[PDB]
Protein backbone atom coordinates (compact mmCIF):
# COMPACT_ATOMS: atom_id res chain seq x y z
CA UNK A 1 0.00 0.00 0.00
CA UNK A 2 2.09 3.04 1.52
CA UNK A 3 5.79 3.15 0.18
CA UNK A 4 8.28 5.58 1.65
CA UNK A 5 11.26 7.39 0.23
CA UNK A 6 14.32 10.11 1.30
CA UNK A 7 14.09 13.11 -0.40
CA UNK A 8 17.56 13.70 -2.08
CA UNK A 9 19.88 15.80 -0.04
CA UNK A 10 19.97 19.25 -1.73
CA UNK A 11 16.03 19.06 -2.17
CA UNK A 12 15.62 17.93 1.65
CA UNK A 13 17.95 21.42 2.52
CA UNK A 14 15.99 23.81 0.13
CA UNK A 15 13.16 22.02 2.00
CA UNK A 16 14.44 22.96 4.85
CA UNK A 17 15.26 26.63 3.82
CA UNK A 18 11.50 27.72 2.66
CA UNK A 19 10.35 26.40 6.03
CA UNK A 20 13.15 28.30 8.46
CA UNK A 21 14.34 31.43 6.43
CA UNK A 22 12.39 34.07 7.76
CA UNK A 23 10.24 35.57 4.75
CA UNK A 24 6.96 37.15 5.03
CA UNK A 25 6.27 37.74 1.55
CA UNK A 26 4.56 34.07 1.69
CA UNK A 27 1.76 34.87 -0.60
CA UNK A 28 3.70 34.03 -3.52
CA UNK A 29 3.09 30.24 -3.35
CA UNK A 30 -0.34 30.78 -4.94
CA UNK A 31 0.82 32.17 -7.98
CA UNK A 32 4.01 29.70 -8.54
CA UNK A 33 1.39 26.32 -8.07
CA UNK A 34 -1.16 28.42 -10.14
CA UNK A 35 1.74 28.91 -12.68
CA UNK A 36 2.66 24.68 -12.49
CA UNK A 37 -1.04 23.82 -12.99
CA UNK A 38 -0.75 26.27 -15.98
CA UNK A 39 2.71 24.79 -17.35
CA UNK A 40 0.97 21.51 -16.96
CA UNK A 41 -2.17 22.15 -18.85
CA UNK A 42 0.16 23.50 -21.36
CA UNK A 43 1.55 20.48 -22.04
CA UNK A 44 -1.83 18.08 -22.45
CA UNK A 45 -2.70 21.08 -25.05
CA UNK A 46 -0.11 20.57 -27.03
CA UNK A 47 -0.16 16.81 -26.84
CA UNK A 48 -3.71 16.59 -27.35
CA UNK A 49 -3.09 18.89 -30.98
CA UNK A 50 -2.18 16.13 -32.87
CA UNK A 51 -3.80 13.26 -30.82
CA UNK A 52 -6.97 14.44 -29.91
CA UNK A 53 -7.98 11.18 -27.72
CA UNK A 54 -6.21 12.39 -24.79
CA UNK A 55 -8.60 15.15 -24.25
CA UNK A 56 -10.79 12.10 -24.00
CA UNK A 57 -10.15 11.84 -20.17
CA UNK A 58 -11.73 15.09 -19.48
CA UNK A 59 -12.44 18.28 -22.25
CA UNK A 60 -11.98 21.46 -20.03
CA UNK A 61 -8.50 22.91 -19.43
CA UNK A 62 -9.14 24.56 -15.96
CA UNK A 63 -7.90 25.50 -12.27
CA UNK A 64 -10.23 25.52 -9.35
CA UNK A 65 -9.39 26.97 -6.07
CA UNK A 66 -10.57 25.06 -3.30
CA UNK A 67 -11.00 26.30 0.58
CA UNK A 68 -12.12 24.58 3.40
CA UNK A 69 -12.13 26.08 7.12
CA UNK A 70 -12.87 23.00 8.48
CA UNK A 71 -10.09 20.97 7.91
CA UNK A 72 -7.61 23.47 7.05
CA UNK A 73 -6.87 23.24 3.56
CA UNK A 74 -6.40 24.95 0.42
CA UNK A 75 -6.82 22.98 -2.91
CA UNK A 76 -4.78 23.69 -6.01
CA UNK A 77 -7.10 21.50 -8.98
CA UNK A 78 -5.81 21.35 -12.31
CA UNK A 79 -7.14 18.99 -15.11
CA UNK A 80 -3.48 19.63 -16.80
CA UNK A 81 -1.44 16.70 -17.92
CA UNK A 82 -0.90 15.05 -14.51
CA UNK A 83 1.80 12.64 -13.52
CA UNK A 84 2.88 8.85 -13.42
CA UNK A 85 4.32 7.30 -10.27
CA UNK A 86 7.76 8.14 -12.02
CA UNK A 87 7.30 11.69 -12.80
CA UNK A 88 6.16 11.68 -8.77
CA UNK A 89 8.91 10.31 -7.97
CA UNK A 90 11.27 11.81 -9.79
CA UNK A 91 11.15 15.22 -7.62
CA UNK A 92 7.57 15.82 -9.25
CA UNK A 93 8.83 15.45 -12.65
CA UNK A 94 10.89 18.04 -11.69
CA UNK A 95 14.77 18.85 -11.95
CA UNK A 96 14.83 19.72 -8.14
CA UNK A 97 18.51 18.69 -7.82
CA UNK A 98 20.39 21.22 -10.46
CA UNK A 99 17.51 23.80 -9.68
CA UNK A 100 17.89 23.98 -5.90
CA UNK A 101 21.88 24.32 -6.68
CA UNK A 102 21.08 27.02 -9.19
CA UNK A 103 18.58 28.37 -6.81
CA UNK A 104 20.86 28.38 -3.60
CA UNK A 105 23.30 30.06 -5.99
CA UNK A 106 20.86 32.83 -6.75
CA UNK A 107 20.21 33.08 -2.84
CA UNK A 108 23.69 33.44 -2.38
CA UNK A 109 24.33 36.06 -5.17
CA UNK A 110 21.33 38.24 -4.00
CA UNK A 111 18.25 36.97 -5.10
CA UNK A 112 15.36 36.40 -2.73
CA UNK A 113 12.83 33.67 -2.33
CA UNK A 114 10.17 35.11 -4.30
CA UNK A 115 12.14 34.24 -7.39
CA UNK A 116 12.20 30.32 -6.57
CA UNK A 117 9.79 29.85 -9.58
CA UNK A 118 12.77 30.68 -11.92
CA UNK A 119 15.19 27.45 -11.40
CA UNK A 120 11.69 24.81 -11.69
CA UNK A 121 11.09 24.24 -7.95
CA UNK A 122 8.61 26.43 -7.27
CA UNK A 123 6.62 23.73 -5.71
CA UNK A 124 8.19 23.77 -2.60
CA UNK A 125 7.18 27.11 -2.10
CA UNK A 126 4.16 25.44 -0.48
CA UNK A 127 5.89 24.96 2.43
CA UNK A 128 6.02 28.44 3.40
CA UNK A 129 2.42 28.02 4.56
CA UNK A 130 1.47 24.46 4.66
CA UNK A 131 2.52 21.84 7.23
CA UNK A 132 1.93 19.20 5.16
CA UNK A 133 1.53 18.89 1.43
CA UNK A 134 -0.87 16.36 -0.60
CA UNK A 135 -0.46 15.97 -4.42
CA UNK A 136 -3.61 13.36 -6.04
CA UNK A 137 -2.58 13.27 -9.70
CA UNK A 138 -3.80 10.80 -12.99
CA UNK A 139 -1.90 10.79 -15.92
CA UNK A 140 -3.41 9.00 -19.28
CA UNK A 141 -0.85 6.70 -19.08
CA UNK A 142 -1.10 5.22 -15.22
CA UNK A 143 -3.32 5.10 -12.27
CA UNK A 144 -4.45 7.63 -9.87
CA UNK A 145 -1.78 8.25 -6.44
CA UNK A 146 -1.15 9.73 -3.83
CA UNK A 147 2.15 11.54 -3.14
CA UNK A 148 2.70 12.96 0.28
CA UNK A 149 5.21 15.20 2.76
CA UNK A 150 5.39 17.03 5.90
CA UNK A 151 8.86 17.50 4.94
CA UNK A 152 11.04 16.01 7.47
CA UNK A 153 13.79 14.52 4.89
CA UNK A 154 10.55 12.07 3.39
CA UNK A 155 7.59 11.48 1.20
CA UNK A 156 5.57 8.65 0.66
CA UNK A 157 3.34 7.68 -2.69
CA UNK A 158 0.51 5.02 -2.64
CA UNK A 159 -1.94 4.49 -5.47
CA UNK A 160 -5.18 6.51 -4.21
CA UNK A 161 -8.24 5.48 -4.53
CA UNK A 162 -12.44 5.97 -4.31
CA UNK A 163 -12.50 9.83 -5.86
CA UNK A 164 -11.54 8.99 -9.54
CA UNK A 165 -10.56 12.57 -11.16
CA UNK A 166 -9.90 11.41 -14.76
CA UNK A 167 -7.04 13.52 -15.07
CA UNK A 168 -5.06 16.66 -13.56
CA UNK A 169 -3.28 16.93 -9.94
CA UNK A 170 -5.05 18.13 -6.80
CA UNK A 171 -2.03 19.90 -4.32
CA UNK A 172 -4.19 19.71 -0.69
CA UNK A 173 -2.04 22.25 1.02
CA UNK A 174 -3.12 21.70 4.80
CA UNK A 175 -1.76 25.11 6.87
CA UNK A 176 -0.26 26.18 9.07
CA UNK A 177 -2.42 27.04 12.20
CA UNK A 178 -1.46 30.91 11.76
CA UNK A 179 -1.40 30.62 8.03
CA UNK A 180 -5.50 30.87 7.41
CA UNK A 181 -5.81 33.76 5.80
CA UNK A 182 -5.13 31.68 2.80
CA UNK A 183 -8.87 29.97 3.23
CA UNK A 184 -10.48 33.87 2.99
CA UNK A 185 -12.18 34.73 -0.25
CA UNK A 186 -11.20 37.94 -0.05
CA UNK A 187 -7.67 37.23 0.79
CA UNK A 188 -7.57 34.53 -2.47
CA UNK A 189 -8.73 37.14 -4.53
CA UNK A 190 -6.44 39.73 -4.14
CA UNK A 191 -3.18 37.53 -4.82
CA UNK A 192 -4.90 35.99 -7.82
CA UNK A 193 -6.15 39.16 -8.91
CA UNK A 194 -2.02 40.92 -7.98
CA UNK A 195 -0.49 37.78 -9.52
CA UNK A 196 -1.84 35.45 -11.77
CA UNK A 197 -4.24 38.04 -13.28
CA UNK A 198 -3.01 36.69 -16.89
CA UNK A 199 -3.08 33.04 -16.63
CA UNK A 200 -4.27 31.15 -20.01
CA UNK A 201 -7.22 29.33 -18.23
CA UNK A 202 -9.72 29.99 -16.37
CA UNK A 203 -9.25 29.97 -12.63
CA UNK A 204 -12.57 29.38 -10.00
CA UNK A 205 -12.68 30.26 -6.57
CA UNK A 206 -14.60 28.10 -4.83
CA UNK A 207 -17.37 29.42 -1.98
CA UNK A 208 -17.66 27.78 1.58
C1 LIG B 1 10.48 20.57 -7.50
C2 LIG B 1 9.19 21.28 -7.87
O1 LIG B 1 8.97 21.16 -9.28
C3 LIG B 1 7.72 20.87 -9.75
C4 LIG B 1 6.85 20.10 -8.99
C5 LIG B 1 5.58 19.81 -9.47
C6 LIG B 1 5.18 20.28 -10.71
C7 LIG B 1 3.82 19.96 -11.23
C8 LIG B 1 2.60 20.55 -10.61
C9 LIG B 1 2.69 21.35 -9.61
N1 LIG B 1 2.78 22.07 -8.71
C10 LIG B 1 1.27 20.19 -11.17
N2 LIG B 1 0.15 20.72 -10.62
N3 LIG B 1 1.14 19.35 -12.23
C11 LIG B 1 2.22 18.78 -12.83
S1 LIG B 1 2.09 17.73 -14.15
C12 LIG B 1 3.80 17.47 -14.33
C13 LIG B 1 4.35 16.58 -15.39
N4 LIG B 1 3.54 16.17 -16.36
O2 LIG B 1 5.52 16.23 -15.34
C14 LIG B 1 4.51 18.26 -13.28
N5 LIG B 1 5.86 18.26 -13.15
C15 LIG B 1 3.62 19.05 -12.38
C16 LIG B 1 6.05 21.05 -11.48
C17 LIG B 1 7.32 21.34 -11.00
Amino acid sequence: EVETFAFQAEIAQLMSLIINTFYSNKEIFLRELISNSSDALDKIRYESLTDPSKLDSGKELHINLIPNKQDRTLTIVDTGIGMTKADLINNLGTIAKSGTKAFMEALQAGADISMIGQFGVGFYSAYLVAEKVTVITKHNDDEQYAWESSAGGSFTVRTDTGEPMGRGTKVILHLKEDQTEYLEERRIKEIVKKHSQFIGYPITLFVE
